[PDB]
């Protein structure tokens, strides 16, 4: 019941277990699956009507990409520039770079190096090479720069699919697909978005935990206004419970994709996510929708992704109301001691 | 250097001590003494201009009350209705009933009762009749219904002076005018108004121990919603150093007023009143006024009462987003607590 992700599933043509238990790392938190259903059944539409996460595994949403590997996508991606992050552990913390201004106590431990895709492989293979440590990371918008026939697969995806999903919802406009190709191993650690996402698995095989937004109280965000906004400050390797002693009640849904599955990511629930140990190289295309509009007006009692949204909002105002977002934290400490607590 | 009130002022015509420190109660903190200026002298508008209390010793402000006293008064006032609060203690903490509502576990200390004059007067003659322990309160906003000498009392107040202040200051309207009529050793416990107060004495000898508004971390105010909000939480008499620390850290301005005497308390500025200990009733009445416009638009860094101001606003507005004031408190500590703190 906290199964996890399941027992291994079975490759098609006897081709033995897709996975094993030793490819996933471990943690201090247990883990019920998420449910994976096929795309014509009812209790998915159910799921994702409701914002519950959902694997489908038969929507055929990106499958002209199924064939995409490294050779093939150096081949016909263009010469467009690729955002490339780098790291020298496992887990690549993400940096928003408008935000550094207003925090100088904050060095990067994974930097952001613009490249062509052949420089890519070319990297990818110079640390195969020699056994090099460190590790890559690439993630990258498509847009209009890429070549002939990547455009001809992005045109065979499962526009009518995702296009009804888009409508059934209310959602608001496809914001962007993000490309990403990673090395075993890599950890992209517990976050939210505030968009609504199809997370679509290509090649190799991600493990995939996700968190409801009622447990913002145990992963603890950074400040809105830190550049690590809406990442959690929770080291999930080596957890911190005397700073973060909610933690210790976090409880995960967790699943494996592969090639062909599509993880319906709702809007503001956290996700961990890795590329499974010795498994190879990982891709995925994501598909980022705004949400649907707020309502007119409120019916209470409040989601918790809207009291998320309120807190958000708070932190904001106060930043701009008080000159700067350092101030935030000594007056909210200061509206609640021996007041609210 | 914390003289406090100082030596007590001497009577005209060698009539002795108008006070004595005996007549003072004790507390934890130290004080340090308010000016009591000439209202002709600079620096007296130099402290009004920059919001810092002063006590004007010349104003004329409320000359022909100074004649009142209870006899006169039962006799000319009128037959309106009369706000008096009630008390088994020295301390009349106030209720804002309009909030009462959404604070069940909150009953009263000082009940408000609707009686005539006559029917103060003589409560208080048939409590003092059998040395009985209750105390009370008149406190009485002036209006229409005011006999026909009071008003022609009224009407000598020093008009042209006030004017002058609230001209020079760029204050808003005259908002009310209270008259308070209260027993030897009552206290009216450390609060703040978001009023301007000039704050006059007619009968009697108060002691007012003033906090500026950055001392608001030391001093604990009720949440917004509470029906107490802007008094301190804080019992003075008997203070809670464990949920209460920074009262460890307070710092007063102090000063006795008597008849004749002006005190202006600025805007926000917590105020602490009481009247002197057998020195029989006091009766003062205070000039509220609205306070400046904002400014268009801030100019940083803020002042103390402008972020008292947004500490205020984030409370209110979140009672109103969450649906429910008591929400307020479990939703900020969520957004403090591994983040903030
Ligand atoms: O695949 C990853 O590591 C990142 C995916 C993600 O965070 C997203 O699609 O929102
Ligand atoms: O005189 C009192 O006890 C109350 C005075 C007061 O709080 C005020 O005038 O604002
Ligand atoms: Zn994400
Ligand atoms: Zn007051």
């Amino acid at each position: 019941v906290a199964s996890g992700s399941g027992e291994p599933r079975e490759e098609a043509g006897a081709l033995g277990p897709a996975w094993d238990e030793s490819q996933l790392r471990s943690y201090s938190f247990p883990t019920r699956p998420i449910p994976r259903l096929s795309q014509s059944d009812p209790r998915a539409e159910e799921l994702i009507e409701n914002e519950e996460p959902v694997v489908l595994t038969d929507t055929n949403l990106v499958y002209p990409a199924l064939k995409w590997d490294l050779e093939y996508l150096q081949e016909n991606i263009g010469n467009g520039d690729f955002s490339v992050y780098s790291a020298s552990t496992h887990k690549f913390l993400y940096y928003d770079e408008k935000k550094m201004a207003n925090f100088q106590n904050f060095k990067p431990r994974s930097n952001r190096e613009e490249m062509k895709f052949h420089e890519f492989v070319e990297k990818l293979q110079d640390i195969q090479q020699r056994g090099g440590e460190e590790r890559l990371y690439l993630q990258q918008t498509l847009n209009d720069t890429v070549g002939r026939k990547i455009v001809m697969d992005f045109l065979g995806f499962n526009w009518n699919w995702i296009n009804k999903q888009q409508g059934k919802r209310g959602w608001g406009q496809l914001t962007s697909n993000l490309l990403l190709i990673g090395m075993e191993g890599n950890v992209t650690p517990a976050h939210y978005e505030e968009q609504q996402n199809f997370f679509a698995q290509i090649k190799g095989y991600k493990r995939c935990i996700l968190f409801p937004p009622d447990q913002f109280e145990c992963l603890y965000p950074y400040p809105v206004h830190h550049p690590c906004d809406r990442q959690s400050q929770v080291d999930f390797d080596n957890p911190d419970y005397e700073r973060f002693p909610n933690f210790q009640n976090v409880v995960g849904y967790e699943t494996v994709v592969g090639p062909g599955d599509v993880l319906y990511i709702p809007m503001y629930w956290w996700h961990h996510i890795e590329s499974l140990l010795n498994g190879g190289i990982t891709i995925t295309v994501n598909f980022w929708y705004k949400g649907a509009p707020t309502p007119k007006r409120i019916e209470y009692p409040l989601k918790a992704h809207q009291k998320v949204a309120i807190m958000r909002n708070i932190e904001k105002m106060l930043g701009e109301a008080l000159g700067n977002p350092q101030e935030v934290g000594p007056l909210l400490n200061t509206m609640i001691k021996g007041r609210y607590n």
